[PDB]
């Protein structure tokens, strides 16, 4: 599923991400835009052999099992394919574990390089939330 901007904002809000660990909703929408272009089916392979999955491009080296990342952890205890669903619940629940992990949203490279320090409230402007 390719979400609309306000559609995704409202789904993330319903799942408890607004101000989760201090990060306003606009941060999460901005990260999803630049990680996946709002597409739940996005995948991208990394040089180390790991793969990033779904709307928030969660990585198989630490967070999910894809059966082909040797010596990886599965800290969200899920198959990586579950992150590609049109229902974002699994992605959100795993993202909450990541952002609690220590370096916050800096774990998402696109957030650090394209969202951090910008006017992220613009990503929810106009939405009925
Ligand atoms: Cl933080
Ligand atoms: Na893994």
């Amino acid at each position: 599923k390719v979400f609309g901007r306000c559609e995704l904002a409202a789904a993330m809000k319903r799942h408890g991400l607004d101000n989760y660990r201090g990060y306003s909703l606009g941060n999460w929408v901005c990260a999803a835009k630049f990680e996946s272009n709002f597409n739940t089916q996005a995948t991208n392979r990394n040089t180390d052999g790991s793969t990033d999955y779904g709307i928030l491009q969660i990585n198989s080296r630490w967070w999910c099992n894809d059966g082909r990342t040797p010596g990886s952890r599965n800290l969200c205890n899920i198959p990586c394919s579950a992150l590609l669903s049109s229902d974002i619940t699994a992605s959100v629940n795993c993202a909450k574990k990541i952002v609690s992990d220590g370096n916050g949203m800096n774990a998402w490279v696109a957030w650090r390089n394209r969202c951090k320090g910008t006017d992220v409230q613009a990503w929810i402007r106009g939405c009925r939330l």
